[PDB]
């Protein structure tokens, strides 16, 4: 019990999208979840004598499957001491930040796979495509000319990015950027810092440097971003190459993500005769769906 | 006077698959054992005519 | 609305025991999905003079 909160608690003090999706849950035992996507919410008018026309049924929902356990395995021998203190405690410590920042990473492999979306039929009129601006920021450049033709670019991109955004009906209330550590370094001064408002309601665990309101939205640094091949939740989520330039997302915090715990965090301790040991092991099964992707700007970095 | 402790204190998180199973395999992390061998100490000669209860 | 079901139900559980090591076979099926659309129908309209519910 006491690793199992030591591991709990840790998701609330460093994984930064349990408050930026929907935290939906899987009640069927079919481990399987139904993402509407509303398509067909026109507004008509019956001026009296007119006859009408039945509506048909537009919706293109999808399904999400929970197909995939994430789970840690720490073996440990008889001899050493499993339930004694300082490390139970550290060893949930350790699972939490690897748990958490697993579900970040599949959160912005989500979001930057959901760059090139074609919106198909029955979905034109309320669904567009994704979003595939383009920006050429030089990293290797010491001179203070070259260091604010980056700033500028990546201004110019964010702006075009917001302005896309806002172009398909979204509150700008409701938005919050992502960066990564050596975009938000390139960043401009703009010293609007929020301290504890970056989009987040009741939040006192997470620490972020979140210190830049970058034209009138919160934009946090991320620093689980993809830039490998492989990850562990799922296969579809390999990152490319091309994926791995993307360092700056805009997306809705109640619109663009939702996710679907089908088990919550268990731990479970078991003896091992076999390998002399007794395996400890902490699982869940969780799956996260892009619900409306043409609510995500990404932008695609390229250095010269 | 000794601690065993385990070099590598965490394994990463695989994954397993919903038809495809996984063949594990973990590498024996050295085992550390760590002796103290010093005693550390801090020597002053406070002299007799010296006040030792001086706050 | 949803099933889930094993593309292959065949197993080979007659595995002989006489050896003192096993050797399983890692086998995988895939995990076919078939969800539930259309509400097929027939329809009969029935006048009002008319009686439907005579044998």
């Amino acid at each position: 019990e006491v690793y199992q909160n030591e591991v709990d608690t840790r998701f609330q003090y460093q994984a930064m999208f349990l408050g930026l999706s929907s935290q939906r849950s899987v009640a069927d035992r079919s481990n399987t979840y139904r993402i509407d996507r509303l398509n067909t919410s026109s507004v008509k008018g019956r001026t009296s004598g007119v006859a009408l026309e039945p509506t048909p049924v537009r919706n293109d929902k999808m399904l999400i499957v929970v197909d995939t356990v994430l789970y840690i395995r720490n073996p440990i021998d008889y001899q050493d001491d499993w339930t004694a203190p300082d490390f139970l405690t550290e060893m949930g410590q350790n699972n939490g930040s690897e748990f958490a920042e697993v579900f970040d990473q599949a959160h912005l492999i989500q979001l930057i796979k959901g760059r090139s979306w074609v919106a198909p039929a029955h979905l034109k009129p309320a669904f567009s495509d994704g979003i595939e601006i383009e920006a050429t920021i030089d990293s290797d450049v010491t001179t203070q000319a070259g260091m604010e033709a980056n700033a500028i670019a990546i201004n110019q991109a964010h702006k075009a990015g917001i302005d896309e955004l806002i172009k398909r009906k979204v509150p700008l209330n409701d938005m919050i950027t992502l960066v990564s550590t050596e975009i938000y370094s390139l960043l401009l001064e703009h010293p609007k810092l929020f301290n504890k408002d970056w989009g987040d309601a009741n939040a006192n665990g997470y620490k972020e440097r979140r210190a830049v309101l970058m034209n009138g939205i919160p934009v946090v640094e991320c620093t689980e971003f993809p830039d490998a091949g492989t990850h562990p939740l799922g296969s579809a989520y390999t990152v490319t190459a091309d994926d791995a330039k993307c360092r700056m997302v805009t997306f809705s915090k109640s619109r663009t993500l939702v996710t679907v715990e089908a088990k919550p965090f268990t731990s479970r301790i078991w003896d091992d005769e076999q390998n002399f040991a007794n395996v400890l092991d902490c699982y869940a099964m969780y799956q996260v769906g892009e619900r409306r992707p043409d609510t995500a700007a990404v932008v695609k970095f390229n250095e010269a």
